[PDB]
This record gives structure tokens, C-alpha cells and sequence, in this order.
């Protein structure tokens, strides 16, 4: 295993976005993972669509908070479209899958990596974007601005974020997470959360539930 990985330098991830008012973490992190295996697989970098899922995968409650897993097995029957040709709106309207166009992207699969653990996570970051979770309830988390983050924060997580890679700041160890709170909120809407080592529910509950999709 590398000393240090991050997705974004290896093109495979896309610009920092903003959910707004809507609960939709959880589709903005399953899209974020699907964009970084297609580039992976096919070379090419292709923005994909969160309100497809929002309107669409129903197990999930669209702006009222939802469901990483749901969302990858959604990608995986079904595929997914072009963010031009179905976007974004911050609301959960009629699912339109099939009167938009454009290519799918879709993908063969989704993997659980067992959680509470430092090295499964690595692990499954070595290889890919990973759907993470985390709890952003408290003023240190909505306030950050920078460095290695290290709460106060419980492990109560409602929050779904995207690790792109993982690394250490002299003598730190952190993992590289982009958030959807737009560019204006952490490092340029990345955080870097500090690694709690071994078995362990994470800082802030990061270990707690991990999934990523996979591609042939
Ligand atoms: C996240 C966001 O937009 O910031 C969004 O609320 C969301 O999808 N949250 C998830 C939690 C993460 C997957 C950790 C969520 O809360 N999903 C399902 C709601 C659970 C409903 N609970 C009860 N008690 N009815």
C-alpha cells in the first residue's frame, strides 16, 4: 500500500459542488464515486447526475435524506446519465430516466468494505473513490476552514461524503474527503479528517459505513 494516494491528481475527480437545502448527501456521494471508476476504467472524466437518483431511486427519500447503497445498486441496474442532460435542482421531482438522453454509464456491481477499520478503508481508497460517512451536526464540522480536522464531534453520522484519497501531514495521518457544501466552506470543499488508528468508528464516525461500485 502507497504512503499517500489522491484521486484528484490522477484525473479522476470532477469540481467541487453544492447540494444546497436538500437532503441529497447521499446521492451526491454515490455520483461521485461512479465518476472516479469510469475514469479509472475507461479514461474518461464524465459528470454525472444526482437528481437522476434524487427522482428516481426510490428506497431512498430524494430531499429527505437517503441511502449510499441504494443509490450504487440503483447505478448498477439501471446506469446513469449525463449531469447536462438531467440536472441538478435541489428538489425531488417525477423521475425522467427515460425521456432524457444522452449516453449511461453504468457499472457491475457494489462492494460493503467491513467497517470500524482503518485498513479496510485504505484498502478500498488504494483502489478507488469511496462513498464514506460522517457527522456533521456540530459547529467545529459546519465551521471548518482548514488543516487536519479533529472534532469535537461524536460518531452520530448523517452525513455522506466522498473520499478521494488519504495520506499524512507530518506525523498525521488524514483522509482526503470532498465534500458538497460548495468551494467557499474547508479547503476549496475538501476537509482532511485526521486517522483513527486500528479498529475504531472513526473520528467523527468516519469507520462506520463504507460502499463503492464496481466496473468490468
Ligand atoms: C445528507 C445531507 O444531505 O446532508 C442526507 O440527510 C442523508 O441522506 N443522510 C443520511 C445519513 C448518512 C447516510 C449517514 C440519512 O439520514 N439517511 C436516511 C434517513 C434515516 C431516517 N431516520 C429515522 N429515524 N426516521
Amino acid at each position: 500500500l502507497p504512503e499517500n494516494v489522491d484521486w484528484r491528481k490522477k484525473g479522476a475527480v470532477t469540481p467541487v459542488r453544492h447540494q444546497g437545502s436538500c437532503g441529497s448527501c447521499w446521492a451526491f456521494s454515490a455520483v461521485a464515486t461512479v465518476e472516479g471508476i469510469n475514469k479509472i476504467r475507461t479514461g474518461k472524466l464524465v459528470e454525472l447526475s444526482e437528481q437522476e437518483l434524487v427522482d428516481c431511486e426510490r428506497r431512498s427519500h430524494g430531499c429527505k435524506g437517503g441511502y449510499p447503497p441504494y443509490a450504487l445498486e440503483y447505478v448498477a441496474k439501471n446506469g446513469i446519465h449525463l449531469r447536462s442532460k438531467y440536472p441538478y435542482k435541489a428538489k425531488q421531482g417525477t423521475c425522467r430516466a427515460k425521456q432524457v438522453g444522452g449516453p449511461i454509464v453504468k457499472t457491475s456491481g457494489v462492494g460493503r468494505v467491513q467497517p470500524n477499520n482503518e485498513g479496510n478503508l485504505l484498502n478500498a481508497i488504494a483502489k478507488q473513490p469511496v462513498s464514506v460517512v460522517v457527522e456533521s451536526k456540530g459547529r467545529p464540522f459546519q465551521l471548518y476552514k482548514g488543516g487536519i480536522f479533529e472534532g469535537p464531534c461524536g460518531t452520530k453520522v448523517e452525513h455522506a461524503v466522498t473520499a478521494v484519497g488519504y495520506g499524512k501531514s507530518g506525523g498525521k495521518g488524514y483522509i482526503l474527503i470532498k465534500n458538497s457544501w460548495g468551494t467557499a466552506w474547508g479547503e476549496k470543499g475538501y476537509i482532511r479528517i485526521k486517522r483513527a488508528p486500528g479498529n475504531s468508528p472513526g473520528v467523527c464516525g468516519l469507520y462506520k459505513s463504507s460502499y463503492y461500485p464496481t466496473k468490468n
